[PDB]
């Protein structure tokens, strides 16, 4: 009936903290994703599910770069591209982008109308983009989100 | 096909500003409302169809007070309940919150599940609210929306 992660804000060099939680419930019209983060940077953020359900970086040139072991986004259907929440050309993990408020709280809701249930989510990760989401890989690629704000595994 | 919606910050003494459009566009799974808005104030706003097909004040106790010319929430299912997008228990002009970002903007995207046609929501108003909206009539009615802050009719 639901599902709760542990979501935490990403640093490789010092440490993860956790930064609140996500739920995750099913809905007449698709799976809904209330969150109730508290202490990040306000605006709009890329909200979506990544394949490898681990939230460790990943270093490269000896820059270590959070998230990398979530992997790409979550694309079962092999779409190939990066599109709206509504749209079934992009990829199954793409959801709404999220709003964290000007205080660094996040418990807006939104829906992922092409999740079913909550089996679906589960083995996969859950980023937050310091960016947006423009859903399209243009002008830049997966909606623009750029470095991976913070995350959680979906168990 | 598509629906332009021609929004105004509304303001009943000092004259209403035009402020952009929202487009509603059909997807697979519900209506897109697509906003490009400009010198709205920032944050999370509630955002529904009302019943009448007008944004015009109407005076109270001495003062106009802005966009009541456009009733209430639309329930053709009358439930008499504020709820979520994606509940059958909610008024059926109930729609996902609108982001503004910090410069006044308004571009991301939102959907409606329960609503198919465009011809649905012809014939109505959208709103845009002063304050924001959890989905529900506790602890505040209708949300918590408050005051009416821009307005457009649907034709
Ligand atoms: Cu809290
Ligand atoms: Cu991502
Ligand atoms: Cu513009
Ligand atoms: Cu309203
Ligand atoms: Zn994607
Ligand atoms: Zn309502």
């Amino acid at each position: 009936e639901k599902l709760v992660v542990q979501v935490q804000q990403l640093d490789p060099v010092k440490g993860n903290k956790d930064v609140g939680t996500v739920e995750i419930t099913e809905s007449a019209y698709g799976l809904v994703f209330t969150p109730h983060l508290h202490g990040l940077a306000q605006g709009l953020h890329g909200f979506h599910i990544h394949q490898n359900p681990s939230c460790e970086p990943k270093e490269k040139d000896g820059k270590l770069v959070a998230g990398l072991g979530a992997g790409g986004h979550w694309d079962p259907k092999e779409t190939k591209q990066h599109g709206y929440p509504w749209s079934d050309n992009a990829h199954l993990g793409d959801l709404p982008a999220l709003f964290v408020e000007h205080d660094g709280s996040a418990t807006n809701p939104v829906l992922a109308p092409r999740l079913k249930k909550l089996d679906e989510v589960k083995g996969h990760s859950l980023m937050i983009h310091e960016g947006g989401d423009n859903h399209s890989d243009h002008p830049a690629p997966l909606g623009g989100g750029g470095p991976r704000m913070a995350c959680g595994v979906i168990k």
